Parts: structure tokens; sequence; C-alpha cells
């Protein structure tokens, strides 16, 4: 017949394995279904005896704890989780990783931005917010995301880990905290340097080596929008700027310092992305290719195309702003 | 928070394992949810690699193929399956049957009345209907139910058996055909004897003994309404008689012979159940108790009560009639 949206079509489930997945077509429930599918399709529900109904109540509770920010919302959480899923296949991670590592990667991806307020760490700190005070100015948001993540898992009806031995729970919790805190871009340069150092002789058996690979992987998925088709990727830039402007506006109406790349008067869609793709996204993915070559053709390619389009879009912006000058 | 209806609550997941579960409390979505749970709970999803999304579409296609009959509708098949599920627990059937036989048992129960027209075989045959002509008067309805069942499983996106090797599929299909065809009451006495015969020295090793046991199991669940609590059971009697009268009226209208037990001028809710419980239901469960003693308390007990209740209800009924000519 013609089943309800909650049910994915076999086509959708096939496309769910690729980074070309159009994340914009779905309602929260269809997304919840794709997330649910990923846990089954990866052996996680199986290998960790996750109660199938609990998996769903957990996903609803998670979704319920994301806010309606223009960027940091549940759909962002979904893109990140969905991209991570694509990489588990693209790079055949289940070969290099244990199921516990996969559990940690996916679960951290889904919870990495829980309860985000829409104003980054810098605002929190400069505004001396309740979060900044609670976390002594140390990765306040990310710390907060973890806390909320484990508060949700503390509710028995949502505890997708209730059938995991405490020894393994401790390992999963430690892994998730490390990954969620690694998403703080303040630590980008440091983490990248650490990874590249280990890269001088990677070892899939070295535990510190694998922890950095996972940190790099979740970081990759978190900021991978431009890896997607321009039609799917662009609307995200607008949401990010919408959130950025909202913060800077507030920072101005409070005399608090403002960042150039978040300032209405100094940034454009293209200037936001050119620097980012060239000095952040590409280098990070570039070093990952050395570990997984297929990454180049599937993710480094669209990034070059992306970087090129904005570099052109920038010339037109300038040309139009020169006819607005006096 | 408050999760949608298709997410079963713990209290429901536990009541679902008993013949005492109240089937009239749910809507198709909730019932579709309970069925899905059953497959997960019995580990059928596990041991057969049933893609969980595929299972959802399938149950949905099955629900679409049931008709708005007063008795033979989706809710009826839900009862049959739920009762089957109950017995797997009560009787610890997984201790006697393989996961293949439990799959056959459960799947057959859900499909046993697919696309039922609302008029029994006697009607199909006397009216020389298309089904009667298609099946040469041999169990036209049961053969049809089975055929729709496999027409549904033939749709790639509904084939919950997609990951079973063809060797296994064959075995599942033969079992299902056997079980669904065994539900034709015209075959009752015949099947009861084969079973009673082999019961003299039942042997779970013997494949023929197991086939008869499974045939008895699906037959028990298919007509088990009276095993359920008087409140849950009674409404079904009305649904059945409604369906029966619909047929008898049409038969009288088209000059076709009418069955006494479907005659509006002879049948009464009471007389219908006394004969049925005493001569069909109780005798069948009595023989099953010899293999599963726990059945006597959980199923025979409520049947004795129901029998006495309708028998008293018959005295009242007579008393009331004679009070109308004295
Ligand atoms: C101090 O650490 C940082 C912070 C920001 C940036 N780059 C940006 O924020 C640029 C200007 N905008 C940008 N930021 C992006 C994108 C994707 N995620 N993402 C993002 C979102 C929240 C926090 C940080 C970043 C990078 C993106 O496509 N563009 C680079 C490094
Ligand atoms: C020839 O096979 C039959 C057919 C009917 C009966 N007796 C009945 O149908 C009695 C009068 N009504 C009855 N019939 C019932 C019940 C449950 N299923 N069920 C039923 C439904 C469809 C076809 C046959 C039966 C027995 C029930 O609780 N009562 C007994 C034997
Ligand atoms: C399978 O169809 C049957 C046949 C018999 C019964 N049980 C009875 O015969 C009931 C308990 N006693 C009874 N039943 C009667 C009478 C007349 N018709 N009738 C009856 C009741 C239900 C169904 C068919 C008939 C003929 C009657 O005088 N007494 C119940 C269902
Ligand atoms: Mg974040
Ligand atoms: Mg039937
Ligand atoms: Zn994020
Ligand atoms: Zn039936």
């Amino acid at each position: 017949p013609t089943y309800p949206k909650y049910l994915l079509s076999p086509e959708t489930i096939e496309a769910l394995r690729k980074p070309t997945f159009d994340v914009w077509l779905w309602e929260p429930n269809e997304m919840l279904s794709c997330l649910e599918h990923m846990y089954h399709d990866l052996g996680l529900v199986r290998d960790f005896s996750i109660n199938p109904v609990t998996l769903r109540r957990w996903l609803f509770c998670v979704h319920d704890n994301y806010r309606n920010n223009p960027f940091h919302n549940f759909r962002h959480c979904f893109c990140v989780a969905q991209m991570m899923y694509s990489m588990v296949w693209l790079c055949s991670l289940q070969e290099k990783f244990s199921q516990t590592d996969i559990l940690i990667l996916m679960t951290a991806a889904i919870c990495h931005d829980l309860d985000h307020p829409g104003y980054n760490n810098t605002y929190q700190i400069n505004a001396r917010t309740e979060l900044a005070v609670r976390y002594n100015d140390i990765s306040p948001l990310e710390n907060h995301h973890c806390a909320v993540a484990f508060q949700i898992l503390a509710e028995p009806e949502c505890n997708i880990f209730s059938n995991i031995p405490p020894d393994g729970f401790k390992q999963i919790r430690q892994g998730m905290i490390t990954l969620i805190l690694a998403t703080d871009m303040a630590r980008h340069a440091e983490i990248m340097d650490s990874f590249k150092e280990k890269m001088e002789n990677f070892d899939y058996s070295n535990e510190e080596h694998m922890t950095l690979l996972k940190m790099i992987l979740i970081k990759c998925c978190d900021i991978s929008n431009e890896v997607r088709p321009m039609e799917v990727a662009e609307p995200w830039v607008d949401c990010l700027l919408e959130e950025y402007f909202m913060q800077s506006d507030r920072e101005k109406s409070e005399g608090l310092p403002v960042a150039p790349f978040m300032d209405r008067d100094k940034v454009t869609k293209a200037t936001a992305q050119i620097g980012f793709i060239k000095f952040v996204l590409i280098p990070m993915f570039e070093t990952v290719t050395k570990l997984f070559p297929m990454v180049e053709e599937i993710m480094l390619q669209p990034l070059w195309e992306s970087r090129d389009r904005y570099e052109e879009l920038k010339r037109i912006d300038d040309a139009m702003k020169e006819l607005q000058k006096k």
C-alpha cells in the first residue's frame, strides 16, 4: 500500500548509507526512525542487548532535549549521526573498530550537542552565565551536553545501556565524554597536532592512537556539512549565520566583545566558508585520507568544489558591494 | 515525557504475555506495535536477521489486507497471535520448539484469516463464488488466506524472510501452509483424532507428532476467545453472530440453504457458546493439558467458568420466554 512516514522506504534506507543523503526532507519522526535503523543495522541493538522499545524512548527523550536553535538543533544532531554512519561504511570501520567503539561513536554523535543554548562558549564565558560559572570556564557547553546525555540515560525507561555490565558501562561513558568534549573547536589545533603526530606511525592497536582517531572522526562528522551536495549543504550556512548574528546582536546590546566571523557588519556567507573549508575542513580530512584513501574521492572532492563555488560567490558579493559604495 | 502510542509502556509489555490481556483497549497502531514487540521478544528478529524496518512494513501490509468484517478482522488476528504469544510463555514452548517452529507458529497466526470475505466456505461453495471455483470447493477460504499471505511476502519490501536461506524459506512456507489450512473447522474432528491417537505416546522427536502439536496450537488460539475474561470475551460472541446473521440473511435472500447455527430464528448468544465450549473448546484444551499441565489452570479454568455462566444464562433465557405464553 502507501505506509505512514514513520516507516522508511527501502530506497531511503539505502541512501542513509551515503553522505549525499538529503537531511532536509525529513520530519523529526522520520529522523528518529533512521537513527533507530542505524542501531539495528550496525549490530548495536544485538551486541549490547538493547531493549528495542527503550531505544525508541531514548531517541524521543534525546530529541526532546534539543532546542529550536537555527543551527544547533536536532537536525544537526541527525546530520552528524548520519555522517558518522556513512563513514562506518565508506571506511569500513567495523574492521578497525570494536562494537563498543562503534556504540561510543554513534551515541556520542547523537548526544554531542544536547541542550545547546544557541550562544557559544565565548558568550557564556564573557557573559559569566550560569553554565560558565558551573564549569569554571572550561568547555562549558560540551561539559553540559555530556551531563544532559547521562541524565537522560539515568532514566530507566531511556537507558539503552541497562543490559550492559558496569565494567563496560564505565568504558562507554569514558569514551563518550572524551568524544563529546573533543567537539569544542577551541581544542581543534591541539587535537589535530596530536593526531598528526601519531600519524607519523599510526597503529590500530595503540589505544591512545585509536582515541585520537575517534576524536578526529566525531570532529569530522560534526563539521561536515560542506562535504554534502551544495543544495543540501548551503541552507546550513544560513542557519549557522542566523545563530551567529543572534549572538553578536546580543553581545552588542550588552557591551560584550564580538567576534569578526559572527559580526553582521563583517561577514558574508562566502567569507564564512572559504576560510573554514581551506584552513579547517580540508586539512582535517586531508590527514584522514592517509588512513582511509576512499575519503578523498568521496569527501575531499566535494570540499574542493565547495571551496571553488564560494570563491566565485565572493567576487560577485564584492562586485555588488562596490556598486553600493560612495 | 509522554511518548507516542506506538511505543509500548513496560506495564503493557508484561500484560501482553498473558491470556488476560484486554484486546479491546487498542487501536491498530498499538496492536501493530505489540505484534512487532512479540517478534523481537521471542528473538525471531535476532535468529532470522529480520530487518526491523521490513517487519514494520510487513505488519502494515498485513493490516491493510484484513477486512472490515464484524468478526474476521485485524483485531481477530491480533487475538490469535497474542494468545499464541501467551502460550509460548505459559507453556515454555521455546523449550520444545525451534526458532523456526516459533516463527511458523507466530507468522501463521497473524496471517491465518487474511482477506477473509465475511462469508464462510459453505457460502462460497453454495453460491459457487470465485474462490470456490478457484479452489475447486477445497477449503476455498483457508487456501486464499495462505495465498494472500505469500503474495504479501513476495513484495520485496515486505519480505521479512529475505535473509533466510531458500532452504529455510521452504520449511517455513510448508509449515505455514500446513498451519493455516488446519484452521478449517471442517477438518476439526479429523485433526483431533490424529492428535489424540499420537498423544497415547507423544514424542517431541517425531516430526509428525510435532506437526499435529502445532496444528493443535494454532487451532486453540484461533477459537480461544472464551479463555479470555468474560468482559473481553463476550463482545466477540456478538461480533461473530453479527457476521453469521449477515450471511444467513444473504443466503435466505438468494435462496441458498442456511445453517442452523447461523439462523437468526434459532441461535442465541447462550446456546451458541454452551455447545461450542463443551464440545469443541474444552475437549481440545483437555488433550493439550496432558502435554502442558499449566494449561488447566490458566485456560481450562476460565472455560469451565464461562460454560457455567452461559448455561445459567440459558435457564434465565428460557424462564423469560415461557414467562411469555403462560
Ligand atoms: C575557534 O574555533 C573555530 C570556530 C569557528 C571556525 N570557523 C567558523 O565558525 C566558520 C566561520 N563558520 C563555520 N562554522 C561551522 C561550519 C560548520 N560548523 N561550524 C561550526 C559550528 C559551531 C562551532 C564551530 C564551527 C566551526 C561552517 O561550515 N562554517 C573555526 C574555528
Ligand atoms: C463445523 O465447525 C464448527 C463450526 C462452528 C461451531 N460452533 C460455532 O460456530 C459456535 C456456535 N459459535 C462459535 N464459533 C466460534 C467461536 C469462536 N470461533 N468460532 C468460530 C469462528 C468461525 C468459524 C468457526 C468457529 C467455531 C465461538 O466462541 N463460538 C462448531 C464447529
Ligand atoms: C455448532 O452449533 C451449535 C449446536 C449446538 C449448540 N449448543 C446447543 O445445542 C444448545 C446448548 N442447546 C440448544 N441449542 C439449540 C436448540 C435449538 N437450536 N439450537 C441451536 C443453538 C445454537 C446453534 C445451533 C442450534 C441449532 C436447542 O433447543 N437447544 C451450540 C452450537
Ligand atoms: Mg557543540
Ligand atoms: Mg479462517
Ligand atoms: Zn555539533
Ligand atoms: Zn480465525
